């Protein structure tokens, strides 16, 4: 019975002896391979990389930020995840050209590209409901009514919304799949950062797949995660020789307490995972 | 050198030894697997389905035809191909509940997205020039000044260019990467039957590489197939059975006769096949 961790490992081994450089957009370069997929398992397990800590606090409490469909990294700062913030502040947001947006403002990112698709994009603070398209509730619907749709997608990427956002999805899209009551996702990622930034994803579409399969009375299947350009820096190369090593523990199991029926009403105090014991850490 | 055939025939043993009973649309049943990615190489040898004959001229003519941003399946058929014929005829328009659509009207397909996304549509007619997004064009613009940026994607999936389009996209979306002068592709399909239509939408995205390299003086890589809902129609059970028998032949060549500028300067007769040795169908 083979690991999951280890397919999340192994790619790490197939990007360091194949992967050919390339820079970024800063111009750093990296060691990468293009097109991979893994298949993590969600069967009374979570994908939560145990050969590493990974930001649980965070994948938790930005989810529902999604959910949400906020858009103000400054309404997630406050919830104690300050991986967004950066993005919101005056220099970096004037930054980008529009400086006349607020303090705080991401503008048209994955919440209001789940519930208000095409719509036009006001502010963070302006209203938008009925404004738009909603597509993180047409997938719940849809499941329950046929689940045999294979066209249950949930695109977040928009050219039209692509120049006006502080930096583009590397979400391009998600597909559900259902099939035996089992509730099965695809997540199509553009880039891929296998280093401090790949970990964090499984665990928050795994996470989505597990409210979803909740919310329809589905079951948790198997995770699919496909990526186009996946690479490394330069910098974690080292880090993650060692890592490398470490042998995977036993994915933890995540478990909600209080029975939801709104997707939009799930809090975070309504997840708890228990059995996560990553190895220290390493640097 | 392993064979890259053995990779579609090798996913399709994975399909028929593993895949569930999933029923569709008008209902037939099929064995479904949901996430797959095989890998083909564009090194000097275009990905020609051999152990089966593939229809060359209407994937030739229907990429041209993607390229024109014709919604118009006459147009297609015109050039003497009807795959996409079927709904050219006021039958499956109004089968959807449409009037006002003069037959041959497909809607708001790919060809409208690729070059007119986000656009206002009114029908085949209209004059959609500078209305909306080209992605296509886009893409070749940005594959010549900084092809080390990693957003080369063709998304063809629009949540509001659903309800009206005809047939949905079984191409949500695609993302090119170049390295060292090399151009490789992924193609994510939402849905793809392993029996007739896989082999064509292979060689479907493996040319439109070959074009956006030649007019980028740029080197075909490699084609990463990403499939999401891969299935086997039961009723193409018996035969691709001993098509899993009949060993693959060596994959063509697209030698390009001339110097297009860009993709949309190509002329049907531009691509001369050599070497394409295909198995002789029984049924």
């Amino acid at each position: 019975p083979p690991h999951g961790e280890l397919q999340y490992l192994g790619q790490i081994q197939h990007i360091l002896r194949c992967g050919v450089r390339k820079d970024d957009r800063t111009g750093t370069g990296t060691l990468s391979v293009f097109g991979m997929q893994a298949r993590y398992s969600l069967r009374d397990e979570f994908p939560l990389l145990t050969t590493k800590r990974v930001f649980w606090k965070g994948v938790l409490e930005e989810l529902l930020w999604f959910i949400k469909g906020s858009t103000n990294a400054k309404e997630l700062s406050s919830k104690g995840v300050k991986i967004w913030d950066a993005n919101g502040s005056r220099d970096f947001l004037d930054s980008l050209g529009f400086s006349t947006r607020e303090e705080g403002d991401l503008g048209p990112v994955y919440g209001f590209q789940w519930r208000h698709f095409g719509a036009e994009y006001r502010d963070m603070e302006s209203d938008y409901s009925g404004q738009g398209v909603d597509q993180l509730q047409r997938v719940i619907d849809t499941i329950k009514t046929n689940p045999d749709d294979r066209r249950i997608i949930m695109c977040a990427w928009n050219p039209r919304d692509l120049p006006l956002m502080a930096l583009p999805p590397c979400h391009a899209l998600c597909q559900f799949y259902v099939v035996n009551s089992e509730l099965s996702c695809q997540l199509y990622q553009r880039s891929g950062d296998m280093g401090l930034g790949v970990p964090f994803n499984i665990a928050s579409y795994a996470l989505l797949t597990y409210m979803i399969a909740h919310i329809t009375g589905l079951k948790p299947g198997d995770f699919i995660h496909t990526l186009g350009d996946a690479h490394i820096y330069l910098n974690h190369i080292e880090p993650l020789k060692i890592q490398l090593q470490r042998e995977p523990r036993p994915f933890p199991k995540l478990r909600i307490l209080r029975k939801v029926e709104k997707i939009d009403d799930f809090k975070a105090e309504d997840f708890q995972i228990e059995g996560y014991n990553p190895h220290p850490t390493i640097k």
